[PDB]
C-alpha cells in the first residue's frame, strides 16, 4: 500500500488546503484585518508548495528514473518536461 | 459600493480557488499524470498570489496611508507590519 | 546620517552579493557538484530578496507616506507602482 | 564540446549577473529612485533563477539518471537531494 499511503496523505493535505480557502472566505466575509488575511494566504500558498514538492519527488523517483532505463531520448523528454514544470512552480 | 465591489470580487476569486482545490483532489483520486497535477497546483498558487496582491494594494492605499496622516510612529509600525507580510508572501 | 547609514549598509550587502556571484563563477570553473552550486545560487537570490525588502520598507515609509499628505490621486499612483514592483519581486 | 558549450554559457550568464550587481551599486551610489532599483533587483533574481533551472536540468539528466542505472537506494538518495535543493530555490 505504498501508492495507497501516498494517495491518502495527498488527499488529507488537499482537504486541509480546501478548508483554508473556506477560512479565507469567512475572513473576507467578516472584514478581518487584511494583514491577517495575508498571513493565511501565505500559509495556504506554502501548503500547496509543500504538496507540489512531494509530487515532484515521487515523479522524479518513478517516472524520470524509469525513462533512464528506456534511453536517452526518453530521459531528455522527461527532464525537459519536469524542468518546465519546476520553472512554473518557481514563479 | 466601493467596499462592496472589492468584497464581492474577492469572494468570487476565492470561490474559484476553492473549486481548483477540489479539482486537485479529483486529479489525485483518478491518478492523473503528476505533471498535469503540478500545472494545476501552480495555477492555484498563482491565483492566490494574485489575490494577495489585490489585498496588499487596498491595504497600502487605506491603512498605510491613513497612518501617515496620524504620525511617524504610526506609519513606521504599519510599514514594518506590511513589509513582514510581504516577506512571508515572497517565500 | 540616517540616509548615510542605510546607504553604506545597502552598498555592503551588494558588495557581498557581488562576491557570491564571483564565487559561482569559480564553482562552475572548477566543476563543483551542481547541487552545491544551487545552494549558493539560492543563498544569492535570497540575499537579493532581503535587500529588496529593505528598499521596499524605506520606499513605503518615505515615498508612499509623503504621497498620502499630497492627496488621493498621488497616493493611488504611488501604491499602484509599488504593488506592480512587488508583483515582479514575487515571481 | 557539450560540457564545454554549457560551461562557457554558464560563465557568460554569470558574468552578465555580476555586471547587474555592479549596476545596482551604481544605482544606490547615485540615489536612483527605489522602484527603479527594485526593477533591477528583480531582473537579477530572475537571471539567477533561470541559471538555476539550467543547472537543474543538466543535473537531472546526468546525475539523477545515472543513479537509476545503479539502483533504488542510489536513485532515492539523488532524488531526495534534488528535491531539497528545489525546495530551497522555491523560497
Amino acid at each position: 500500500h505504498g501508492y495507497h499511503k501516498q494517495k491518502a496523505e495527498h488527499l488529507k493535505r488537499l482537504r486541509r488546503i480546501e478548508g483554508q480557502i473556506r477560512g479565507l472566505q469567512r475572513m473576507v466575509d467578516e472584514d478581518v484585518y487584511c494583514i491577517d488575511i495575508l498571513t493565511q494566504v501565505s500559509a495556504s500558498t506554502k501548503a500547496l508548495q509543500s504538496f507540489a514538492l512531494q509530487l515532484l519527488e515521487e515523479h522524479l523517483r518513478h517516472c524520470v528514473a524509469d525513462a533512464a532505463l528506456k534511453g536517452g531520448t526518453e530521459i531528455d523528454a522527461k527532464v525537459e518536461e519536469a524542468t518546465k514544470a519546476i520553472g512554473r512552480l518557481l514563479r
